[PDB]
């Protein structure tokens, strides 16, 4: 087909999926405020769609909009290459499960991905602490406790954990030194928190109110900024919108104030994807003939995703990032990070 002479953007229904689910994530929590990588869950639910059948796969291909073994092939492309990037997934199983030979080559074609025995029956808390330091060390010691204490218990059979680092590192840095306080509305009210500041061309949208700016990185990354309109200050982007905002984007002037900030957030996803369409997975019902050979079901995915947003990383329109906003990390058309800001936490000049 056609190629982008702008950089390419996001496959249609991994654009789909992801703004789906992040609705679903944002309405969950009082102000908002999320980060995730639809990269990893998606690859991670396209991995477990490649070993079940039935109304299991099928609830799964549903919510992805797409058949695994395609989607696979295309999110693998989306992390290979990047330096700055620290991947790491794990489906642990119990010692008594067996895993088909099939299912591990499928999960070992995806990048720094991995099924591990693990003996939760006989010592839950070393389990915890094995599947802790795994992520811990894959991560760059970013993501050190993935699995919080208790949560490890005797009787599960087959747990998925996944964590994704990054830190963009920006193609024009900001300069550190105008770097200033500015006042940011939050959810306990207006508070002074350093903001990068920034004037150069860059790519800009608007669309029905709201307002974006890309900044360009390293190694293919881009990560788009927005703003919702002010009369709807807590309002979530839709694909829609986001399919129109890229569209309508221009290179423009702009004089960008950018807090610098820093997030990330444990989630247990089985309560967001019932919601979505995505039950019988973690059910005795689950049809998982592709992964063992004795019945089998997951009990839980937790995914953990950390960015940092800092100077370096490693006819002028104003744009002042100033209340909450939106950030969409993306490359070679998936999204490695999808987050709503509402109360920025400074990681610092160091």
């Amino acid at each position: 087909g056609s190629v982008s002479m702008s950089g390419g953007f996001l496959r249609d229904d991994h654009l789909e999926f992801a703004l789906h689910l992040h609705r679903r994530l944002a309405e969950a929590v009082p102000d908002g405020e999320v980060i995730w990588s639809p990269y990893s869950v998606a690859c991670a639910l396209g991995v477990l769609a490649a070993g079940a059948r039935a109304t299991t796969r099928t609830e799964l291909t549903t919510l992805l909009g797409t058949d695994p073994a395609p989607l696979l092939a295309a999110l693998d492309r989306a992390v290979t290459d990047s330096p700055d990037l620290a991947s790491r997934t794990v489906l642990w199983v119990s010692a008594d499960v067996p895993v088909r030979s099939s299912f591990r080559a499928t999960m070992h074609d995806r990048p720094d991905s991995d099924v591990r025995t693990a003996d939760f029956r006989t010592n839950p808390e070393g389990v915890r602490a094995t599947v802790n330091a795994d992520i811990a060390d894959a991560t760059r010691g970013m993501i050190r406790e993935l699995l919080p204490q208790g949560a490890v218990t005797p009787d599960l059979r087959a747990i998925l954990t996944n964590a994704l680092w990054a830190k963009a590192r920006w193609t024009t840095p900001f300069e550190a030194h105008l770097t200033r306080a500015g006042t940011f509305r939050t959810p306990r009210g207006p508070k002074r928190v350093p903001f990068m500041h920034r004037t150069k061309t860059m790519p800009y949208a608007t669309a029905r109110g709201w307002r974006m700016v890309t900044l360009h990185a390293h190694d293919e990354l881009a990560v788009d900024v927005l703003l919702p309109p002010g009369t709807n200050a807590a309002a979530v982007p839709t694909a829609p919108l986001l399919t129109a905002l890229h569209r309508r984007s221009a290179s423009t002037s702009v004089e960008l104030a950018l807090p610098r900030f820093e997030l990330t957030q444990p989630h247990q996803l089985v309560e967001v994807l019932a919601e979505a369409g995505v039950r019988t997975l973690f059910t005795a019902s689950a049809d998982l003939s592709g992964i063992s050979t004795v019945p089998l079901y997951v009990d839980t995915v937790i995914h953990q995703a950390r960015l940092r947003v800092d100077e370096r990383g490693a006819r002028t329109i104003r744009f002042s990032v100033d209340r909450p906003f939106h950030i969409v990390v993306r490359r070679r058309g998936a999204i490695l990070f999808l987050g709503s800001i509402a109360d920025p936490h400074d990681p610092g000049p160091a």
